[PDB]
């Protein structure tokens, strides 16, 4: 398990519960660096449980995927609640079996969905410590428009904290103030799968991507990512996801 507790937290803390995140998700090997996450995990040994704990000392308990650092579902006090799609079903029939009762969100945990169900774009959500304490709070008791919105903050300030030290950084920098993401932060979100594919794709091809990968830089200038000697390949991106699973 990992654990982040908001009370007196600060860009160390939240630093060291990123390393520790990434940690916990297990790989055999690194391409061009970079820890490559595992094509399958079988039983309860798939999910990595996070602890987090509001600035009050209140806590929920996370599950994650460890193949691709998606949120499955998630234990408050004795409910368990899952996104209404087929992995987090499967995921389940493995954690917080214990609870008294069990929530189906009526949403699944895709970008697009969750923007739907809060009824705003990620891009007009701030992001920071103290949204990441605001979305804990919320998801303590049920309201799924709220917890739409709370699921958005979330999954950016852990899982795409995880995977890019960009995004990392720029929650470090929201610490105490909460800013909505970058124009780079989102471009980044959306292109994991992509950059983690090409990344694979470039070993059999001197290190030169099949097909480039655009992002949107830290000036908000469109670039173009063709291989591994760029940026963010060689300093941004912490963990692949396996071919297997794109
Ligand atoms: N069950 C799920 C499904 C998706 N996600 C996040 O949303 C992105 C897909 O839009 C994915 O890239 C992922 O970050 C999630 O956190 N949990
Ligand atoms: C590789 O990417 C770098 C940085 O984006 C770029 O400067 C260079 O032109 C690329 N090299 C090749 C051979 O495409």
């Amino acid at each position: 398990d990992v654990s982040f507790r908001l009370s007196g937290a600060d860009p160390s803390s939240y630093g060291m519960f990123i390393k520790d995140l990434r940690n916990a998700l297990p790989h055999t090997e690194k391409v061009y660096n970079i820890p490559l996450l595992l094509p399958s995990v079988s039983g309860a040994g798939r999910y990595l449980l996070m602890h987090l704990f509001n600035y009050d000392g209140n806590t929920i308990t996370v599950a994650v995927d460890v193949t691709n650092v998606y949120i499955m579902g998630y234990l408050a006090l004795t409910t368990s609640y899952f996104f209404n799609e087929p992995a987090a079903d499967l995921a389940s029939q493995y954690v917080f079996r214990s609870a008294r009762r069990k929530i189906t969100l009526p949403y699944s945990g895709n970008y697009e969905r969750l923007q739907i169900a809060a009824g705003k774009p990620r891009e007009k959500i701030p992001i920071g410590l103290p949204a990441l304490d605001t979305a804990i709070s919320t998801l303590l008791h049920y309201d799924s428009t709220a917890a739409a919105g709370a699921l958005l903050v979330l999954i950016q300030t852990t899982a795409e904290a995880a995977r890019f030290k960009y995004i990392e950084q720029q929650i470090q920098e929201r610490a105490y103030r909460d800013e909505v993401p970058s124009s780079a932060t989102i471009s980044l979100e959306n292109s994991w799968s992509g950059l983690s594919k090409q990344i694979q794709l470039a070993q059999g091809n001197n290190g030169v991507f099949r097909t480039p990968t655009v992002l949107v830089d830290s000036k908000g200038n469109r670039v173009q990512i063709t291989n591994v000697t760029s940026n963010v390949v060689t300093s941004n991106i912490q963990l692949l996801l396996n071919t297997k699973n794109i």
